């Protein structure tokens, strides 16, 4: 009874391409869903997101090339062309946006949503945080001296040898000082502000870049730095240097992360239907999620600062001025634009806190959410190929936008999201806490395929479970309004709508990765390892197991001990 | 089969008693060993065994001098109200003490000086032993203090709010304490959250277990002057004589910037327990007593010697076989680390033979019974030992605890193996199982993630990896945990196998009462016995998540499971929840 | 419990090599008994049966004893000692000596044991059992077989033989024709010869002829005769349509064939083996009179086999008739009764000396077994050496033998639990025993005459049919098997086992308990061990290609397919490993073909 609207045929090709019929649709759900997408592709990590992200970046190079007559654009253009080819630490941070010894950035204070308090957190290294220090892995330990001596002789003699083992050692001594992520899961503790007279050249340090109360997220690592203290300079060089080992991509990507505004304004304006199309989808989920104390979070949602698309402060006047602190003329640019990006975010400190800010370019794809202020952010880039394009079977746009929305939204109600109120502040909920153990335990009863653990990521794990499990209900409702959009996609007449919805959702996640980066990924992120993700989060949603009616016993349907919820 | 000497048939009795039989061993072996015992008796077969030698002690105690010292102290405690009359209102001097060390609710210095005082350290847990590097003199170790709660002060659910629990106990105490007025309330609750707070922090500072293994980096040789830029007073607190001593502080912790008090209290509430106190504090005294108790000592010496040397030989051979990753360099490395391994049995060589000498070394005690005062005395005393040998030469042999205590330990840096149901002359199952596996757990403990520290060897660390990831598959009720244990854990299924494999090459009659079980599978059983430990379910985490060791059920099933041989002695088709090579 | 006695350790050591307890024994079996063996033993630089294992063992022991008043034993010893090793010249001489084509062909066959175009050597007739009689029959040809180009491999090799010959000059292309000649000659021979399965109507292949057209005496070339019997009116006609130019391409063939024979002309085996093939009673006489031990073999079997038979036989008119048959069977154990020495020499009295050595043997074996013609017919002999490992049953004598050879490797040993031996020797023996009641043997009768031993023949075909179903639906791993051409000996073992098993059972019911768990794998009764054994014997892995190669050509099935089929057809075993129903080794569903 299928449909043959050509727009659906285009979206059909994508899903079908990765879908595999060889394997059954119950056992290793993830496997069946995208075994193809594994076995098709060439050779770091590579995955559906990286797929889209690519697509859109190609597109932006395109339009970039096309129109070359706002000065902002003009900048990004010339850039792209050019690319195709105590006090100490601070000063460097300023000029480089390369961090050491302290990571520093600014945003709304957590006590009150008015002054922009200074957050000084412990820094993130090129390699993972707690990968160094275990009676364990023997990785790369020289690669430092390796890459140093490389460019070293090009600069041109053996100080290198010691200097290496020394600097590495400074690292090792810095790492175990940090905090694992197991417990950057509590803001009750990081927040403990000090003034500008409490530091006892930190005054000078900042003077590299205030009278305001200053906040140290980590007082155990900050106090350890005082016991640490000349040769350290080497170290920083290392890192600074260490920054710098088709180029179409890596170029435009650098752009993305550094001219995080022009890119978006030059892509989204190269549009009134899209914003309105997702406007209802965002309002559909939220309320459905709601319908299930209660009053507070109820408010929170009803006050959450939604923001579709991209900033509204994107004629030209604003886009000009906001970035006007640029001047870039004819790859020293790399420096130039590194010193403008980090300064543009640090200059906001002086100004009063806002509720509309935009935490990153509207160019790439992940609906980032700041519990900090209170904000979803679904940058326009995302709402696209296979998450949602303007005319696909509602099956998708729910499984796409609707999803990553919901997965985001729910953050306001996880491990962290609880301890913030819509202001952006703090203060039977134990019941929920129970569930935590539940998931992380049941989850931990499952593994990865190459290790085989995941007790840190219950954050994003539950974020998924909820977001989707809700969203789906939302779609169910939506169609309960009408009852016909069930026109099943052409070129695949063996799944029902609901089936599809899942199939899509799965496909959203696939990836084929070298084992090395897999095991590193495992301990370097707030993520399940994707296969674990898909399979597990579907071990839980009942409605899924239903639509597939995979009878008992088959290894995806143990309702006996049921599936914890939120 | 089935001889009928006295102690023989009695051995048969013990193995027969707590056993269950209507539970198949190739299904649930955990409760099999002692199932009836769990439903009849109401804890371990150790506090059992411990109790036992303890009784034996008092049985010598009915009547030289060191004995007199003990017996008197024993009295001090066992004078019943000397456990009551003082703690009734000895707060009189608790004031003396406490206020001698500060104020109160509503008034770094003392920080450690409590050591010499009551050895209830806080904020500098410290002691001396061999300089880990330049092994000819001991020096110091000034490290983080173990916290009254286990590691878990976090948003970590398993404790996250249950922290409040402690508060209340604490809070409770205060009021019960605050009952006393010598020289209403609100403010306390604030004090609660302060103490708990500095707890969460001091933990945060500190170092959880799993990483506390790289002695490769736990070694920060510091001399007084980096401290002079963090103190020197503090150590001067621990003076009874000298500064050339080269301390080495392991754990860079956030030096600092009311609570210590909050702790001391928490330590200040028929007889055995007192003897236990002694055993942790007056090691060699009560020990020498134990020696004096039993003769036949020499024969035990003979035997347990032959036994232990036999086993360590076998283990060396195992090394010779397991050469799938290691090699010459590695091998004779091992060979060495073995044949340096020095050995103690029952007693050090300063205990007995001029039958007085201990009373010379232990000559740091007395009082007339003209207690809590004496308590403070004996506590401070144990410490008086733990340091005094700061001055003297590095001794490669030292019972770092009483012989009474019933365990085995490989003080690795001295490289010392040392030992105290105690092996009464039985069919070989017992004698070769109890002291066998003990020889085991020790002997392995000089080759795991610890041992390797006094190349391809990476492969080893992989072997470990394999064991670690096993357990968390199997555990008893929230599962058990992993990486915690690879130190104490993988010991067993190395050292056991080492041992067992002696038994055969040492070879023999079925037992009486029952005989159905031939020797070998018995050996298995009796080993299993040496852990039969009834426990509740709530203390189970308390001994799961806190300690380095790991609880029984794992430590029986997940032991066998990982040794084939136990295949070939139970009639079981290898394909069920029962039946990583380790060496 | 375990009879700690060493030899029992030795028996457990041979049962340990290939134990593979990792895989459940109730799931699959053949894995659980040989997978080790497949694994440890890398393929010796094809098929390496436990048999050929034995073969090495015995044949070695032979060699060991040889080296050392002594007549034939001396003959052999010399013969072998001439093995450590040009002489193509000799062959060339033979051909030259030849080059009335028939009589030529005759003498070639004769003094070179090379059969071509008429594979003939005599025995008793069937229809009149005292009268020796000749036979003439379709030859036996290298490939056994359509689809294949393996034909062209035969080609390549043929031309390459005559090439390597072309080394000697005492025309460098024409060979590349003579090749195709002899090939398509193969093709004719085959494409008229008879494929196998149809080789059972002994009713048919009997038509007699005495003194068709194109013939020359040709019997001369082998050395009032009886009626030469010709087993393929089809074939031995087809020569007649296939005959001064003829000589050129027809003799072309017999050469290349005869040549291809011996191209190649511790390895000592190779030649010793050959010797056993050709002077068989000789090397046999060695083996026994070099191992000499009778008690342990003149009885245990002659205890076993008697037990077995009696049991199986006893588990209308038929039952009796058949009984009288078995009761009648002449049953020759270890070895015959021509074995002090002289008379051994006396039959074997046709050799002496200081490829010539090989040529003296070839013609001596072609005459040896064919020299009985002049004498009276007998029921009392072997087919082959008492030094092989096999067991054969030429119903034409209703003779069941057991070459003493096998009885040492894992088919028999003296000091072993009655289990092992009731699964080794016991089996292959009971296998034999029945092997004369399937549709090969059943056509005969207590003398060797023919009316029909058997109507219940129905029930017989009822067995056969369903079994072929089961097989052609239980396909070996590496692509399937044949039917009938496999039932041929399948049905045999399928029965013989159940016989032997019952035998064990009743035996041990005749001697109390005795069940002494066996001392290296202590965790069984004997029974399980009995299975484990019969399983064992056939433990062999084979060349993946040669797997299918000998899949077709082997009369009887791949190892695995057997061992883990025959079992599936036994309720008893089904018990013995206290398994659950509705598993991979249970025909509640695909019902067992209860053969008896």
């Amino acid at each position: 009874n299928a449909n043959r609207s050509k727009e659906w045929k285009n979206a059909a090709n994508t899903l079908l391409f990765g879908l595999d019929e060889s394997v059954d649709p119950c056992e290793d759900f993830y496997g069946f869903t995208c075994n193809k997408f594994i076995e098709r592709i060439d050779l770091g990590r590579f995955t559906t997101f990286s797929q889209a992200q690519l697509e859109v970046n190609s597109d932006i190079v395109k339009a970039l090339e096309k129109v070359d007559v706002s000065q902002t654009e003009r900048i990004t253009k010339a850039a792209f062309q050019s690319c195709v080819e105590y006090r100490e630490m601070g000063r460097i941070e300023q000029q480089r946006a390369l961090p050491t010894f302290m990571y520093t950035w600014v945003n709304v204070d957590h006590k009150n949503v008015s002054r922009n308090s200074y957050y000084i957190s412990q820094p993130t290294l090129p390699m993972p945080r707690e990968f160094y220090v275990l009676p364990q892995f023997a990785p790369e330990l020289d690669a430092r001296t390796k890459a140093i001596e490389n460019v070293m002789k090009a600069f041109a003699d053996k100080m290198i040898k010691t200097a290496a083992r020394e600097v590495t050692q400074i690292e090792q001594k810095i790492a175990m000082a940090s905090w694992p992520d197991d417990e950057l899961r509590n803001h009750e503790q990081q927040y403990n502000p000090y003034e500008l007279f409490a530091p006892s050249r930190f005054g000078k340090y900042i003077a590299g870049l205030f009278i305001g109360d200053v906040i140290v997220t980590n007082p155990a690592y900050m106090g350890f730095l005082n016991t640490l203290f000349y040769p350290f300079v080497n170290y920083i060089i290392v890192h600074m240097l260490f920054e710098d080992a088709d180029a179409r991509m890596k170029c435009v990507d650098t752009i993305t992360t550094y001219m995080p505004y022009g890119t978006g304004y030059v892509y989204v304006n190269s549009r009134d239907q899209v914003v309105e199309d997702v406007k209802q989808q965002t309002e559909l989920i939220m309320k459905t999620f709601l319908k299930k104390s209660y009053r507070r979070a109820e408010k929170k949602i009803n006050e959450m600062h939604r923001n579709y698309g991209w900033p509204k402060k994107l004629d030209d006047y604003y886009s000009i001025l906001e970035a006007y602190n640029n001047k870039t003329d004819k790859t020293i640019l790399n420096i130039l634009r590194r010193g403008y990006e980090n300064r543009e975010s640090f200059r906001r400190k002086n100004e009063t806190a806002d509720r509309t800010n935009f935490l990153e370019s509207p160019a790439s794809v992940n609906a980032w959410y700041a519990p900090e202020l209170n904000s979803l952010t679904l940058p326009f880039g995302i709402l696209t190929s296979p998450h949602y394009d303007l005319q696909f079977p509602k099956a998708f746009n729910f499984a796409g936008s609707g999803t990553v929305g919901g997965h985001e939204l729910v953050h306001g109600f996880d491990d962290e999201g609880v301890q913030f109120d819509y202001d952006g502040s703090l203060a039977g909920k134990n019941g929920f806490k129970d569930m935590a153990q539940c998931v992380v335990t049941q989850y931990n009863a499952q593994c990865c395929p190459a290790c085989a653990n995941g007790a840190h990521t219950q954050g994003e794990n539950i974020a998924d479970l909820g977001g989707l499990q809700a969203s789906y209900n939302a779609y169910k409702e939506y169609i309960k309004m009408k009852g016909a959009e069930e026109m099943r996609l052409p070129g695949l007449e063996k799944f029902t709508p609901n089936q599809i919805f899942w199939i899509s959702y799965g496909y959203s996640w696939c990836a084929k990765e070298t084992q090395s980066s897999l095991v590193k990924r495992l301990l370097t992120n707030p993520h399940s390892p994707n296969s674990c993700r898909v399979n597990q989060v579907l071990q839980d949603i009942p409605s899924f197991a239903k639509d597939f009616q995979c009878a008992l016993g088959q290894k995806m349907y143990p309702p006996a001990e049921q599936r914890c919820k939120v």
